[PDB]
C-alpha cells in the first residue's frame, strides 16, 4: 500500500529531472498520490521533463516573485484536482541568489538589491505559498520546504546561508498558522545532492575555486555522517520528505528534520 | 500495508497498557512487524498486559543493570525470533530515578548513589543495549530511544532532566558504533504522556492528580503546541516512533525527532 | 580604571534617553571610552538627547539604506577622532520593521516590501557597517549588534523574529571577514527592555491588545529568569555589551551572548 | 583598577601550572581577587605549585567523591577567609574519566562503574559543591565551571562528552538553587588546552594514535576559529572566566560562554 495512497499532493521546484522536487514527486507517485506540480519561466522544457515521472499530473505556472499568480493559484489548483476536492500536501522545493550573494564573490559585495531577491524567493515565499494554499487544505495536512543546515557559517553559501536561517524563523510561524486548518509545517534540512542548482549556481560562483566546495561537501557530509552521505542519490531526502506528508509524523510541526546522514551531529 | 511488513522488532519498557512501549508495540504490530518483548521485575503482570495487544509476541527478562542479562540478551533474542535471523528494529522506552532525585525533594539533598542509578537505566542502558543487540540486527535497521526534552532546565523533571541531557549525548555515540552496521540510532522527544512513571514523578502513584505539575505540563506543551497536545494520547508518539523503525527516514541518525505538537519551536 | 580606558568606540542607534544604545554609550563612557555617536533622522532631537550623556561626543548622520552615508562615513569618523587614529569598538543598536510585520497584523499579509525594509535595516546593515568600519579597526577591536532570542516563534514579534534570526545569520559571516583584522563579530540577546521602539512599534501594532505584550514579557522572561528581570533597568544589558567591547571575553566571535536574566535556559 | 578588586573567590582545580585554574587564578588575582584554592590528592605538590602565583592564597584539601569534605567545607572556607566574610566567586574547574572511556578505547566497552566515576566527579560535584558553598556566598556572586562543547558527538572524547552533556543540564539547575542567593551559575566552554589532562588523560587513551591527533586539534580548532587558536596559551579562557566572575556579566545565568575563537560557530 501507498505511504500516501489518495492524497492529493502540490510539488513545486521542478527544474531537471536532478532536482530534489523531481524526486519527492516520483516517490510521492510510487507511494499512491495524485500530484499536481507548478514550475518557473520554463514551462515547456519542464513540462518535457515531467512526463519522465511515473504518471501524468498536471503543470501550472508559479513564479513566487508574481502577486496574480499567488492570488489565482488556489483557483487553478482547485481547477486542476476538481471542485470540492483539496490538497493533503504541499512540498516547497524552491530557491535562488544571485552569483553575488555565493561563492568566492566577497560576502560584503552582494548588494541589498540582490540579497532581497534571494530571501523573498527562499524565504518570504514559504509563507506566501502557505497563504495561498491553506485555504484548500484539508485537516491532517503537511506543508513541507527545504532547508541546508544554517546555523553554523561556511564557507561559499555565504548569503543563501541567510537565506535558509530566514527560512526556519518563517517555517515556525507557518506552523503557527498553519496550525488553525489542522496543518503541519515543517523542514527538511538536506544533505548536498548533485542538483542544477548545485552546480551551476553555487559551483558557478566559485569558477576557478569550484574543487574547493567538493572538499567541504566531502567533508562536512560523508566523513561526519555515520551512515555516510551519497551526493548522487536524492532518494533518501525524497522519502524523507514524503515521510512528512504521510501521518506517520503527526506530531511534528514548525521543526527541522534532517536527512543529511546524521553528519550535523558529528564534530568530525 | 505494514509500514513495517516483515521486520522484526525488540520493544523494552512495557509495564502497564498506559506506557508508551505498549503503544508502540501495539501500532507496530498494525503494521505488520513481528515483535519480541523484554520487561523488568513484574513478569507475570507484564505479561497479562501483553496479551491484549493485537498479537501473541515472546516476552524476555532484561534487568538494563543486571551484567547476565545483557550478555545472554542477544543469545534469546535469536532463540526467540528462530536461527539466521536477526532484528531491523530495537526500541528503549525505559526510565527510572529514585524519589530522591525527583517532584519537591530538593536538587541539592540527591545523592550521588541514586543519581547515578538513574542515569544508569537511563542513560547508559541506552548504549549496553545497543552493543548487546547490533550484532543481531540487518543493515538498513533502526535503534530507537524516548527522551523529554532537557535543554531547558525546569521544576521537578530534576536529575531526570540530567539523564536525559545524558541520553542525547549517548545516542550519538551510538550512532557511530551502529553506523558500521549499516544501523541508525535516534532518540523521540515526545510531550507528556500521561503514564505510569509520570504519575511517579511527585509524590507517588495513587496520590491525587498533583495540581503544579498537570499545569505546567498543560503550558509547556499544549498552549505551546500549534497542533496542540493530549497527554492521554500515546499514538502520535508511537507512530512517530515506528516512522523512525521504517525505512522512510533513512538519512536520519544520531537525532532527535519531537513528537510534542511542536511545542518546542514556540515560547508561548 | 576604566573597563574601556582609551578605547575609541561608535555607538549608532540613539532616539530616545530610554533607548538601549543610550545606555550603552552612558556606561562606556562611565568606563572611560571616548565615543562617536550615529544617529538616523531626527538629529536635532538626537543632539539634544546625547548632551544629557556624562561626556560631550561627536554625532554623525547615518541612514544605513542610504549608501552615500556608508560609503562616507568611514572617512567622517576618521574626521571625529583625528587622522592616524582607529576605532576599537562598534555598536549596531539598530532596527525597524513596518507595522504590517509585527503585532496583530496577521503574519501573512505583511507584503514583502515592508518585510524586506525591515530585513535590510536589521539585519543586512550589520554587514555593510562591519564593511565600512573594520577599514578603520584597530586588531584586538570588538563589533556588537543587538538580538532578541528568535530560536523559537512567538506572538506579535512577527517578522521581527525573522530578521533577526537573518541577523545571527550575518553576525557569523561578519565573524570571518572581522578575524582578518583582528576583530571579533558577537550579538548581546537582550530580554525585553522599555524603549521606544517596544512601545510605540511593538505594542503600537497591538493597539488593543498592547496589555497582552506586557503579559507575555513577563511570562517569557522575569517568570523564567533565575535571577529576575527589570524591563525598566536597560544597565545590565548596556553592561554586557561593555563586556564585550573590551578585552575580556577575547575568545568569543560569532556568538551570542544572553543578558536576559537567564530566561532562555528555563522552560518555565 | 582590578576587574576583581576586594572580591573573595575560591578556585579548585590546580595541579600543573599549565591546568586551566591556574590561569584562572593568575589573573584574577592580577586583577585584586583574594583567593581560596582547593586541591586533589597531590597536596604538598599542588602547594609548591601554587607558590608560584603572585600572591599567597589559603590552600584546602577538596577531593569532590569525598561526603566528609563536601559537609566541611563551608567552614573552613570561612576559617581561611575569616568569620563574617564570605565568597563573591566559586569556580568549578574540575574532571576526570577512566582511560576506558576516552580515546581509541571502544565507547561500547567502558564499564558502568568507570562511567559512573567520571559523572560523579565531571557532573554531580558542580552540585554538591554549589550546595556547600551558596550558604557563605554574598549576593550578586558567580560560580562558574568547565565545558567542553559536548552538543555533537566527536572522536575520542567518548564518556567524557557524556558527562560534558550532564555537566550542562547541572548547570541550568544550579542557576535556579543559585537564584536564591542573588547567584549566578555559568559555564565557559573552552577550546583545547595543552593541560596535564589533555595530554596524560585524553592523548593516554589514544595511545599509538596520540601526537597527530593533538596536531590535527591545534590545526582545527585554528582553522575553524575566525580569530584563531593557540593551545598553549590560557590567558583567554581565564579573562573570560574572569569575565564571569566580575559585575560586567550580571543577567546571565544557566548559561554557556564559548571562549574557543569562535570556532563552534564555524562549520568549516
Ligand atoms: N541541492 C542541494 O544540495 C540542496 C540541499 C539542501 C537544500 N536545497 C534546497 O532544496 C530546494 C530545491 O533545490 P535543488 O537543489 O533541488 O534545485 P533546483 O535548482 O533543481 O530547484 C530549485 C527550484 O527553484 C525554482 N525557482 C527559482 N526561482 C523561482 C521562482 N521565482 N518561482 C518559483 N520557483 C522558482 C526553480 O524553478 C527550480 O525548480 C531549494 O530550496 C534549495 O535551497 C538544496
Ligand atoms: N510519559 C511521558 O510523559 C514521557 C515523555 C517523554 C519521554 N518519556 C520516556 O519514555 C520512556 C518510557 O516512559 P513511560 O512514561 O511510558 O513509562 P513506564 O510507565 O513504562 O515507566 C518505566 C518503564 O521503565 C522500565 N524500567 C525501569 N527500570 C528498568 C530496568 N532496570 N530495566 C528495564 N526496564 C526498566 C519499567 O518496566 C517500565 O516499562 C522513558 O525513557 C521515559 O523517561 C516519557
Ligand atoms: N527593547 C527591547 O526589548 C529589545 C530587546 C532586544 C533587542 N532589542 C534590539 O536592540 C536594538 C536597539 O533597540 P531599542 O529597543 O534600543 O530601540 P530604540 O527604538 O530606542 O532604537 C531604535 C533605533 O533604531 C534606529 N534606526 C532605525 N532605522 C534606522 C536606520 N535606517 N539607520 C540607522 N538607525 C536606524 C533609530 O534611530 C533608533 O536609534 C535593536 O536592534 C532592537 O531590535 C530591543
Ligand atoms: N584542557 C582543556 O583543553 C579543556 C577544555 C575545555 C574544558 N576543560 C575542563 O577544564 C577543567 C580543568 O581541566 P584542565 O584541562 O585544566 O586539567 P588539569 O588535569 O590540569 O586539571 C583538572 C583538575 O581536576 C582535578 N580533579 C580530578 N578529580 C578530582 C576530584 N576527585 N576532586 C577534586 N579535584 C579533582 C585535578 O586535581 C586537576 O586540578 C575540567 O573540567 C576539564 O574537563 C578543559
Ligand atoms: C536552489 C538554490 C539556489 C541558490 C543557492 C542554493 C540552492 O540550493 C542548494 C544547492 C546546493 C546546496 C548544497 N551545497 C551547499 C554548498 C556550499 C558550498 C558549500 N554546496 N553545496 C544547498 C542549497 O540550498
Ligand atoms: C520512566 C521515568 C522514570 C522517572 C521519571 C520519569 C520517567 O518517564 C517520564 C514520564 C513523564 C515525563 C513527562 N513529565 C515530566 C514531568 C515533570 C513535571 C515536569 N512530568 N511529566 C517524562 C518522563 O521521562
Ligand atoms: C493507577 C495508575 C496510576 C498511573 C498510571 C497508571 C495507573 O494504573 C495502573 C498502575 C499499575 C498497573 C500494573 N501494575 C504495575 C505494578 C507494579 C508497580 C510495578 N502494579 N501494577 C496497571 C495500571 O493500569
Ligand atoms: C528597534 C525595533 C524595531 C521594530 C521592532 C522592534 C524593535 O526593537 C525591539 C523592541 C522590543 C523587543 C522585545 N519585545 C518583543 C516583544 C514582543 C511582544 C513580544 N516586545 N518586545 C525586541 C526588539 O527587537
Ligand atoms: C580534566 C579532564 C578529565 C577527563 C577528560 C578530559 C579532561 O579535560 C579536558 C582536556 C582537554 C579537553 C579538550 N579536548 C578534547 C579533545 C578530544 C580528544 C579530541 N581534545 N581536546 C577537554 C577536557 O574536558
Ligand atoms: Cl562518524
Ligand atoms: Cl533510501
Ligand atoms: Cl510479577
Ligand atoms: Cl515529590
Ligand atoms: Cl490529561
Ligand atoms: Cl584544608
Ligand atoms: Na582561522
Amino acid at each position: 500500500t501507498g505511504l500516501l495512497d489518495g492524497k492529493r499532493i502540490l510539488v513545486s521546484g521542478i527544474i531537471t529531472d536532478s532536482s530534489i522536487a523531481f524526486h519527492i514527486a516520483r516517490v510521492a507517485q510510487e507511494q499512491g498520490a495524485q500530484l499536481v506540480l507548478t514550475g518557473f519561466d520554463r514551462l515547456r522544457l519542464i513540462q518535457r521533463i515531467t512526463d519522465r515521472l511515473p504518471a501524468k499530473a498536471p503543470l501550472l505556472e508559479l513564479d513566487v516573485q508574481n502577486e496574480e499568480h499567488l492570488a489565482s493559484l488556489a483557483g487553478r489548483v482547485t481547477e486542476a484536482i476538481g471542485a470540492g476536492n483539496k490538497l493533503d500536501g504541499v512540498v516547497h522545493s524552491i530557491g535562488f541568489m544571485p552569483q553575488t550573494g555565493m561563492g568566492i564573490n566577497p560576502f560584503f559585495d552582494a548588494p541589498y538589491a540582490d540579497v532581497s531577491k534571494g530571501i523573498h524567493i527562499s524565504a518570504y515565499s514559504y509563507a506566501s505559498m502557505a497563504k495561498a494554499l491553506l485555504p484548500i487544505m484539508n485537516p491532517g495536512g503537511s506543508i513541507v520546504g527545504m532547508d541546508f543546515d544554517p546555523s553554523r557559517a561556511m564557507p561559499a553559501y555565504n548569503w543563501m546561508t541567510v537565506a535558509k536561517s530566514a527560512l526556519e524563523s518563517v517555517n515556525r510561524f507557518v506552523a503557527r498558522e498553519a496550525g488553525k486548518y489542522g496543518v503541519r509545517s515543517n523542514l527538511v534540512a538536506a544533505g548536498p545532492i548533485r542538483t542544477l542548482a548545485m552546480s551551476a549556481i553555487v559551483g558557478g560562483a566559485l569558477g576557478e575555486e569550484a574543487g574547493a566546495q567538493i572538499q567541504l561537501l566531502e567533508e562536512g557530509w560523508d566523513q561526519r555522517a555515520p551512515i555516510g552521505w551519497n551526493m548522487k542519490d536524492a532518494t533518501p531526502v525524497a522519502k524523507t520528505v514524503c515521510a512528512l506528508l504521510s501521518d506517520w509524523l503527526p506530531a511534528t510541526t514548525g521543526d527541522i528534520i534532517y536527512a543529511d546522514g546524521g553528519a550535523h551531529t558529528q564534530l568530525l
